[PDB]
Order: C-alpha cells, then sequence, then structure tokens
C-alpha cells in the first residue's frame, strides 16, 4: 500500500519508488519526489529516511503518529514562498541523512543524535514567511522583540516544530524517556539555532578546530567520544546541508538559485511598497544573479565545505569538485 510504503498516498507509486532508490545518494532529485508524491516531499522523504534507518521501531514511534506529525509539519511550511517551502526542508533533511552516513563518521553518532539531526532538518525552517531576520527586526516585528533580535526565525521554527507535537496524535516522541526527550530537545535546539546564517563564522571556527585536533582510528573513522565535540560537528553538518545547493547537480542548483532569487525579490517589493530601503540582493532591478552566486560560494559556501571535506577526507571530494565546477560555470555566465 502507498501509505505504508511511502507515508503518502500517490497516483505515481512506481515513479516515486524509482526516485527513492537514490535516498542515500547526494544526487537524489527532490523536485521529482515532490512531483510523484502529490507535492508532499517532506512527509515522503522523512518517512523514507525513518524506514531506511529503522527509527520508528528503535524509538517506538507508530507509523500513524509519524505520518500525522509529518503531514502537519509540512502543512505549516508556506507554499506561497518560493524557496523556504517544504521542498527546501525535505532537501535539507535528505542531505543531512546522506551526510550522517559519511564513511568517516561511521558509528560515531548515537541513534538519538541521528534522530535529532534529521528531525532538526525537517523543522528547521517551518512557517518561514519569506523575509529575513533583519527585515523582521527592521519592521519592529513582535517576533523579533520576543527573541531579542537573536535567531528570530530560528527560534520561531523551533517553537512551531515543538508545539505541533502537542497536536492530536502528533507526539512522535511520546515513548522516549524523560532523559531522552531532554537530550533530544537540547540537541535539536542547538542544530536549528545553528542554521541562523549570522552564526556562520562561529560554526566554521569550531569546525576548523575540530579538523586541527582531528583523531582517526586504524579503520580511518574519526574519534569523537565526547558529546561536546560531536555537537559541534552536528551543528556544522546541518549548516552544510542548509548550504548544500551549490554542491548539487547544476540542474538542481540552478532551480534552487531561481527560487531564492524570487523570494529575495518578494521581500524587495515588500520593502519597496513600504517606503523602506531595499535590502541587498532583493532589488530585482539591480540584481546580478551570477556574480552573486560566485560571491556566495567564494566567501561562504566553499570555505565551509572545504573545511568539512578536510574533516571527513576524502569522502566529500566529489562534492567539493562539483561545487568548484558550479562556481566556474556561474562565473562564465557573468555578462
Ligand atoms: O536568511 C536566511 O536564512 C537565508 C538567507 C539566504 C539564503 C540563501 C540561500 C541560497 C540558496 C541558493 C543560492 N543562493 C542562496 C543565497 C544567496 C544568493 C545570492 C547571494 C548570496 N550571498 O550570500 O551573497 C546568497 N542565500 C538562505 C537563508
Ligand atoms: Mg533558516
Ligand atoms: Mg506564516
Ligand atoms: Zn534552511
Amino acid at each position: 500500500m502507498s501509505i505504508s510504503r511511502f507515508g503518502v498516498n500517490t497516483e505515481n507509486e512506481d515513479h516515486l519508488a524509482k526516485e527513492l532508490e537514490d535516498l542515500n545518494k547526494w544526487g537524489l532529485n527532490i523536485f521529482n519526489v515532490a512531483g510523484y508524491s502529490h507535492n508532499r516531499p517532506l512527509t515522503c522523504i522523512m518517512y523514507a529516511i525513518f524506514q531506511e534507518r529503522d527509527l520508528l521501531k528503535t524509538f517506538r514511534i507508530s507509523s500513524d503518529t509519524f505520518i500525522t506529525y509529518m503531514m502537519t509539519l509540512e502543512d505549516h511550511y508556506h507554499s506561497d514562498v518560493a524557496y523556504h517551502n517544504s521542498l527546501h526542508a525535505a532537501d535539507v533533511a535528505q542531505s543531512t541523512h546522506v551526510l550522517l552516513s559519511t564513511p568517516a563518521l561511521d558509528a560515531v553518532f548515537t541513534d538519538l543524535e541521528i534522530l535529532a539531526a534529521i528531525f532538526a532538518a525537517a523543522i528547521h525552517d517551518v512557517d518561514h514567511p519569506g523575509v529575513s531576520n533583519q527585515f523582521l527586526i527592521n519592521t519592529n516585528s513582535e517576533l523579533a522583540l520576543m527573541y531579542n533580535d537573536e535567531s528570530v526565525l530560528e527560534n520561531h521554527h523551533l517553537a512551531v516544530g515543538f508545539k505541533l507535537l502537542q497536536e492530536e496524535h502528533c507526539d512522535i516522541f511520546m515513548n522516549l524517556t524523560k532523559k531522552q526527550r531532554q537530550t533530544l530537545r537540547k540537541m535539536v535546539i542547538d542544530m536549528v539555532l545553528a542554521t541562523d546564517m549570522s552564526k556562520h563564522m562561529s560554526l566554521l571556527a569550531d569546525l576548523k578546530t575540530m579538523v586541527e585536533t582531528k583523531k582517526v582510528t586504524s579503520s580511518g573513522v574519526l574519534l569523537l567520544d565526547n558529546y561536546t565535540d560531536r555537537i559541534q560537528v552536528l551543528r556544522n553538518m546541518v549548516h552544510c546541508a542548509d548550504l548544500s545547493n551549490p554542491t548539487k547537480s547544476l540542474e538542481l542548483y540552478r532551480q534552487w538559485t531561481d527560487r531564492i532569487m524570487e523570494e529575495f525579490f518578494q521581500q524587495g517589493d515588500k520593502e519597496r511598497e513600504r517606503g523602506m530601503e531595499i535590502s541587498p540582493m532583493c532589488d530585482k532591478h539591480t540584481a546580478s544573479v551570477e556574480k552573486s552566486q560566485v560571491g556566495f560560494i567564494d566567501y561562504i559556501v566553499h570555505p565551509l565545505w572545504e573545511t568539512w571535506a578536510d574533516l571527513v577526507q576524502p569522502d566529500a571530494q566529489d562534492i567539493l569538485d562539483t561545487l568548484e565546477d558550479n562556481r566556474n560555470w556561474y562565473q562564465s555566465m557573468i555578462p
């Protein structure tokens, strides 16, 4: 049955199953998953990932409760937002799922840490309005005041992600112990807050420290016996998943760029219509898409992935290669 198999009822079962053969691959096409799942990419991908990792059984989560929660979570992502909709969330969850399976990190993380990372990815952008934290701050949002202008949306995504668990038959963590729930909550909070782009540098600095003090075993697997080191790697992994668009196939990457640019232009028109000063990248009349992608990669995405590649060398070399190739392509497209 469709639901028991994919967590969603679809008229394209055979096609959805073919796409899902790439569940553990960096090359999975989430756009197609969406197209063969009646546009339920997040519910479908989260169900597939959990079945793949046997998380439902391990954590005594009924398929029904999980599907109910996932469908609700997905319903809370805006479909009228060009980039920060459920497709992006599904993509980050799937990317994180692949990153957790990096050979160099084999048997490094606990099952609870794995659960927390994938869950964090799924809820990391829930109810995103399509405008930045600065826009919320500049317009004196009640949300901004509430979180003292720090990680405004990130704190909101967390509040929503957790609150939905209180919905009818939505508590997927009902059977965890008080200790497991406390641990998971703290780790998820840590990983979602880590997606706050303004924290980029604090994260990368920690990651370099992890590379510098790197320790591997005979097999070649990294050594991270202490949570204090592991949570720094997990925060950076979800951050890398969040900034993984430029590392995917050019075809996927180009679609991601078109979407984020549309969202930027949306905010630009909002600011414009409110006599506000248009934010950088948000002016559709002066935006330089290609040059901006090159800057994005050179200053932010590459520095991060290069360090990540060093940490798990050589598992992420092809990802770095792809990033570099995509960078040069957009560079050649600058008029
Ligand atoms: O405030 C946030 O939470 C936030 C802000 C920007 C992005 C983002 C995503 C991109 C995806 C694909 C290509 N580009 C993306 C960019 C981006 C695009 C053009 C330029 C830059 N940049 O940093 O200069 C970044 N930004 C995500 C999240
Ligand atoms: Mg975000
Ligand atoms: Mg909303
Ligand atoms: Zn995100």
